[PDB]
């Protein structure tokens, strides 16, 4: 469980980490709404790996939701080609992601899903797929995403260097692109109330996110609603 941990009670964030006790107030509030966390490896990939795992986990047993998600996934090869990705280059990453979608579709357990996401090779192929889809999404909407980058930076160069490569850290750009790309309603909770970084992924309670992530200093763990 080196890439995605077993569940820990939310208050482990305080009990195990003296360094977090300054965030006691936020964590104790979150503990009213969320019961548990899974920890993700801090390797530059944690957003993609957290969102992939958490969303597929959210689908287990929801056969209609799985069906509609499989349809979106079967369309992604065309989105990738429209963005200039050749099939022979994305095939193995598509196949890894398709495989874990079929695992969830065929009754699939949390245990079997965790095993794929803790397999370095399978998990990193899934992350690479999610990175290419993120890049494809941004490239296809250069006009929109152009607003959020460095004027001197080309959108294609941003994607080449800050989205496609493994271990490249996310900003709100990649979170927006991937969530829109797969229609994953995501909510990000912050550990640190004093962190001023604008949150583009917090909505009112009445919204129905699939995935809740817990953010601190470039790192995203998975949250479980109470
Ligand atoms: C989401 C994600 O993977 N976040 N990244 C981390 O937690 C990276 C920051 C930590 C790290 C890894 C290797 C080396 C250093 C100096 C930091």
């Amino acid at each position: 469980f080196n890439l995605i941990s077993e569940k820990c009670d939310i208050l482990s964030i305080l009990r195990d980490h003296p360094e977090n006790r300054i965030y006691r107030r936020k964590i104790e509030e979150l503990s009213k709404r969320f019961t548990a966390i899974r920890k993700t490896k801090g390797d530059g990939n944690c957003f993609y790996r957290a969102l992939g795992y958490s969303y597929l986990e959210s689908l287990l047993g929801k056969s209609r939701e799985i069906f509609k998600f499989k349809e979106r996934v079967l369309q992604t090869p065309n989105d990738l080609l429209a963005a200039g990705f050749e099939e022979h280059k994305f095939r193995n990453f598509f196949n890894a992601f398709y495989s874990v979608v079929e695992l969830v579709e065929k009754d699939g357990s949390v245990s079997s899903l965790l095993k794929v996401f803790n397999d370095q090779s399978a998990s990193d192929h899934i992350v690479q797929f999610l990175r290419l889809l993120t890049s494809a999404f941004i490239r296809n909407r250069a006009d929109f995403f152009r607003h959020f980058i460095d004027e001197e930076m080309d959108i294609k160069d941003f994607c080449t260097h800050e989205v496609e490569p493994m271990a490249t850290e996310c900003d709100h750009i990649q979170i927006t692109a991937l969530s829109q790309a797969l229609s994953i309603a995501l909510q990000v909770e912050y550990v640190d109330e004093m962190d001023t970084a604008l949150n583009h992924h917090v909505f009112p309670e009445a919204a129905t996110p699939s995935v809740y992530l817990l953010y601190k200093t470039s790192h995203y763990n998975i949250l479980y609603a109470a």
